[PDB]
């Protein structure tokens, strides 16, 4: 599976790296998230791609950002 789910479809993803930090940049701006599943979600939902310049677009300490429910959790269904 590699295609973004459609609105109303369950967002089903096997997490392999829950504590990985990613500076993503899309329609809601640039910010840090945690986990590969939330990284996939940010791409499908916000057009947020992993920054090629994370220290410029996020913060110099982006990789040390504490992972929380807010920056890690993925909605169960695609809005
Ligand atoms: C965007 O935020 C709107 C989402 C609407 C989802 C609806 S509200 C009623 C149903 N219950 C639920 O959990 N999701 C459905």
């Amino acid at each position: 599976n590699y295609r973004c789910p459609n609105p109303g479809d369950a967002f089903e993803c096997f997490e392999s790296d829950a504590t990985a930090r990613f500076c993503v940049s899309g329609k809601r701006g640039a910010y840090v998230i945690c986990s590969k599943c939330r990284r996939k979600y940010e791409f499908c939902a916000n057009g947020a791609k992993v920054s090629k310049r994370p220290e410029v677009e996020c913060r110099a300490d982006w990789a040390s950002t504490e992972c929380t429910s807010e920056n890690s959790d993925v909605p169960s269904v695609m809005k």
